[PDB]
């Protein structure tokens, strides 16, 4: 197993990188429009070195025209300003490819927090929320305009110090691809009784609330400088040829008191999941779920638990909850079949309406093969 | 000489790195119960015995009915914390581990944390998140004719942590039952009058005479690693963390006097990784206002911490983000863990500025030491 | 090559002989409870690790009472085979066997047996034979105000038979205990309101709001194979048996639309033996009148039974000498069980001819398959 | 162990013989009498081939002569047609003694199911009780006359296919006996507040009830055209030197709570047990016992199962429970063999205990001719 | 030949000495419970699996109110010892020990001691000492309208004494419960109208039909041996010890006539240390003037001590120090006991003087016996 010698050198060159190079984060593009024109946009990033990923800045000013109803904030709020992320590298191999809403959960879930987040505590210094920096009024009432801002890390290379997943683009002149759908006029805002997932404002005013405008600005992380030595540059091979992506997916099928499962596909290592329980338009805390697990076929469940004690072991990942969704972190020893469907993840509802279904959301390693 | 001994810690490491390398994690449930503490508190609840044991997540809910006419009753200190008088656990060979309170054994969880236990930080996301699914929960006060739900958790550790095996139990003797018993709250141990000791209690008030539980539940979910790895000699394991037991105990101390050092020994062999010191002064629960200091002594007339209340609690803001409740002082003394043999015999002290009648220290510690 | 196999089948099949004939086969009580649902519902059941384990007779009672002022209940198509909602076992070395639902594995019960699981079948007989114990049994119906008596029994497989020792576990491991999980019906789930979906239930009817458990008993009866026999390397033990697991488990799927092929796929590795399928139409369950045809096929387009509803059901009265209730379908694979490596891909088929809201296939699965 | 070789050549011979001969079922015997007159008579079966057993046909009237009260059956009913039988070889050596009630439920159990019984089904085709095979009325009214069928099956060869316990009776003119002890007008019927167990019929006009007639007819069957070799007959020599028997026997003695132990003989492979706990006349379903079991000397139970328990076991082997207060053990894979006298009991624990109450055993078992 | 036994009886005599001096006895609470008869009075207690267990001590308390409007109850001879009407217990193996009345464990309780159970002796000594602790006690009458309180204990034993392991159970077996079930008094059974059988009751008299519990309480200890020895082979064990059952037992049988002897025939296989027979003459309990004599006699026209009763209670008073109540009458076989094989059959007799309507006697036996 030759592996051995593989890995070891691998995190040795990965070391040399990180101890040689130089981090930088630099914008690469910043534009403002308005939604009825257009959301969908391809933003081309640098060729410069080892990406390790993209800061998405989103701000957006809404105005609630309607004559006298107001509209309030979804679950997902600001999250929502993305609707979708995709992104090529210089390859034409796309690494995450997933929902606003999920990619900004991921991002909670690496923080160990709500990503971004301002805590609060009882100090006299004026610390607090200063800046804003995520931030959307709770209501915007009939005839006001608010203002809205969220930011997105769309992951590249897994964190700061592991490199794995992270794209060589000082390479061919091949260009990146980073796709980004906004929210529009059509998908922001929801009627009363309207499905609120995709949303970010609910309410009776909805029909009359559009975007004056929306702008973002995304500035790309990469590593310069790189070291070279003897062959040239001293470059982690297992980093490189190893993809971390985000992906989403939605599945449908519940029934009262029977176990909803969905299983894992093989040769993906999946490093935490997430499941979104879409009872018909209704996101209920718990309380529609009589428990959930994941379960290897013929070896029963390794943590078959009620919707609380699940909830209990999200608290120690980010220190709130995360209504109706739900992580599971597998981190350390990371979903790995290797036969499709050795694993599922299961859900077994207590409740269920009229159009219910699991959106999934996975984070994942796999070799380019 | 002394030799076999590093020898043999190179050995437990090693072992212990391949066991959770190789083993599969898994939590599962092992037993729930709904009842009426009028009828029945105290159960005795008996683990599966597979491979190695490394702790138990216990749920506890209940609902609360204050009967009372026209007064309320409201949360005292520690609240749904007393869920749980006392938990008690025993492994295979019969040998107690944790035999503590409720409210010491979630301290602890608390100070492992970092952080409140299972607590929803505050923060200004505009993104729902928040106290959505209610983990830990109590009402702050229940009114007159009001019923109210609470839920608390609590972790009970054999093994010190994920990551580290000390303490963990081997539970593979068929015959041979582990026994984790809990003695939990009644109508007689949750609500306490006006003027009485809220220590142990729940909820406290002009109408604390009328409240009664309508039921209490519990769920018992087991922690362990399976598919234990097998090697030439057979099963790979850390035989030093396997045979070292990681407990937590409490106890009560009396007799102290205005501005003279109240003095609690450490006891030898064992090494303390923390400790937890309560001042019930009387039944009255003070920030500080009745001490004059606190410390940590090595005997030989050497303090090591000797600090005035509000600096000692500093040293705890940095380790679990905030205060514990009124009265409560933490110690933290993870990596140079209390030894008598290194360090000579040790006491923690308290210098109190006020002692009311029938003041006495309730004592929490956390604690390593060889099952032979 | 493969002929190291054939060798290790002749060995194993040699060995189970050996066990079979020199072995004395014990039937013995391992527990026995009595509670009110209202209180608890699941517990875990800890068996004697003895010999060679080859199931669990259980044993379960319990008394009904409609509180209703003037509307009665009567049974579901399941009744008493409700009792218990969910089974889990697990071995000593706490890998998982059986997982279903307790229907499922008394609709196993009945087809192993060839009819309805330990009924008593009427006669012409003048002597006085009948159903003079009342082993299974439950009343039709209470009435208003009336309190019922039902007994119970399942049959827990871990041997897949009594000859044949596939399956069964060797329970020697001193401290690795097996764990069986029984999960009972309680207030909640034994009682369906008119209109409501009776599937789980026990009765359903206009009093079921006012139905209530007075308690449930239930005792656990270990079946195993003491004395086991001794050769020159040790004990002689059937070593393929012992390592494959007889399990039996249920799911669910949905997405049914009329006139359409509905496929339920086999997974890959798994050899099933039978498979039931239940077609919950939205709480109705009807006798065949919703289906169009069933049938198990080999992809390719390529059926082996593709069958109208009566013929199918009379293949089943071929297996059990009567129908399965209505909705619930049964496919006999034990002779050439359904095995993907062997034929590609299989799958269970329903084509619908009217689907109502919230219809789905439930699927109850009995197979061997590898521990490794 | 020249063991192997002599059961190797037994199983050969015995295959030979079933595959050679022929099957022949007779009848030898009828007769039509009045029980005042007499109820014992000794059946002469005729000495050829091999005989495997005797279907045993019974036929009687019953005339209630009371002024205005009925009798209803018995939970034995007409299996008392037949109090006892008892069956002499060639060699004068017995083989089954014992009552026409443990006789009816073993030839069940050997069944599988209510032995001649016509099974109910949903068939729209008019199968059913046609023939009336094993019949009685279910109540006889002050001055009526009901009429009776039953059928035994008296046993030599255990089954078709097994010849043990079969009888080579080609052999000496020595007479083998079939003794027979029909029901008479004392014991077919019972009074309000008798004990029913010998009785066919129970109730207020029981005093004033009595046979018209009984009839029986004896059909022998057996293998003729025996297949004959080098040195002459082929035979199973194991299967004809073995006897295979039923017998039964009354125990007393039982206490509230304490365990009530019958002793197994040596010697003897028992195939079954049955146990009538007859409780002072009262038999009821399981409702007076606590338990019953099988048990070893110095090594416990190994079936201790309450009584629905221990029914549960019953019904996966007739397909239904056999009579109130009537319990059966099935150990024919593993037959009793203690080898020592005791060393396995029957066991039954009493919940309650009634004046004269007294379990009744019943037993099928092999044994050599030794 | 014989002499295997010699061999084992020394081997197991020496381990029971080895254990004794090595362990550590521990008598612990496993179970408390306060409930209301009218609700429920059978439970199941499930006591630890840690070592060699020896027996239980009960604690049970009542209150008991005559809600007459007139009439008073009054004790019946047995009065509390009826507060358990029978106990049951089950080793892990899911064999039975004791099955008995409380009245009759009672007996032996009191014959063991040599002095009424748990009594108080009466004396002249001037310090303080008397019934200072009501250990077991009952008001001898309860007034219309009052609320008398009870304490009962039982010792329920499994080895036959402090110093004699024989019929003690090793509980190790990890799943394997052991079982110990109390069917308690209730109002259907304490209390007995004038004219009526007092038995099983606890009260009889005129205000009987209005007399009720307002709550029975009972706590169960276990007592057993921790810290088993260890030698070369694993654990020193006396096999014949803990594979021997001391066991109470009780039965009732009928059919006296005066002056004809009526005898209760001994089992085989049983080793009887005593016998109990209690002439329940009709509902009358009489001091021995309905009887001519007792005796205890080997078949063969031969007894051993047939006795007037007056000299037969004498032989008791010898052993307990005093009678035990009318019609309960007491034999010690402890030293040579009644063994059929050793003695061929042996009966005990009673001739009674004068039969009432529905007389019998209830026989309560202590004997050995093997578990194979």
């Amino acid at each position: 197993l030759r592996n051995q010698q593989a890995m070891a050198a691998n995190l040795q060159a990965r070391q040399i990188v990180l101890q040689q190079s130089y981090p930088v984060i630099q914008q690469v593009e910043t534009q403002t429009f308005d939604p009825a024109n257009r959301s969908v946009f391809d933003v081309t990033p640098a060729n410069v070195g080892i990406v390790k990923g993209f800061l998405v800045k989103v701000t957006a000013a809404i105005t609630n025209n309607h004559a006298t109803e107001a509209v309030a904030l979804t679950d997902f709020g600001p999250a929502n300003l993305v609707q979708r992320v995709i992104y090529y590298d210089p390859d034409n191999q796309r690494h995450t490819e997933t929902s606003g809403w999920h990619l900004h959960f991921v991002n909670t879930a690496k923080q160990g927090a709500p990503f971004l987040s301002s805590m609060v505590t009882d100090s006299p210094i004026k610390y607090g929320d200063v800046m804003n920096v995520i931030d959307a009024p709770a209501t915007i009432a009939a005839g006001a305009t608010g203002e809205l801002t969220m930011y997105y890390w769309v992951p590249l290379a897994y964190s700061e110090t592991d490199l794995t997943g992270a794209v060589l683009a000082n390479v061919p002149q091949s260009k990146q691809r980073l796709k980004l759908e906004f929210a529009n006029n059509n998908t922001a805002f929801a009627a009363v009784g309207a499905n609120p997932l995709e949303a970010i404002y609910q309410g009776a005013g909805a029909a009359d609330c559009e975007f004056e405008e929306i702008s973002y600005t995304v500035y790309q992380s990469y590593l310069d400088q790189l070291p070279v030595g003897q062959n040239g540059y001293i470059l982690p091979l297992i980093d490189l040829s190893t993809l971390y992506n985000l992906e989403n997916s939605a599945q449908a099928g519940l029934t009262p008191n029977v176990d909803f499962v969905v299983q894992y596909a093989n040769l993906y290592r999946y490093l935490s999941t997430i499941a979104v329980f879409d009872n018909g338009g209704s996101f209920n805390a718990g309380t529609d779920i009589n428990y959930l697990s994941q379960r290897t076929a013929n070896f029963s469940d390794t943590r078959k638990l009620d919707p609380k004690t699940w909830a209990a072991q999200t608290r120690r990942r980010i220190a709130t909850d995360f209504k109706g969704v739900y992580y599971c972190d597998n981190r350390d020893k990371p979903i790995y079949t290797l036969q499709y469907g050795n694993v599922g993840f299961v859900v077994n509802p207590k409740t269920v309406n009229q159009n219910a279904r699991l959106l999934m959301g996975y984070e994942y390693f796999t070799s380019r093969t």
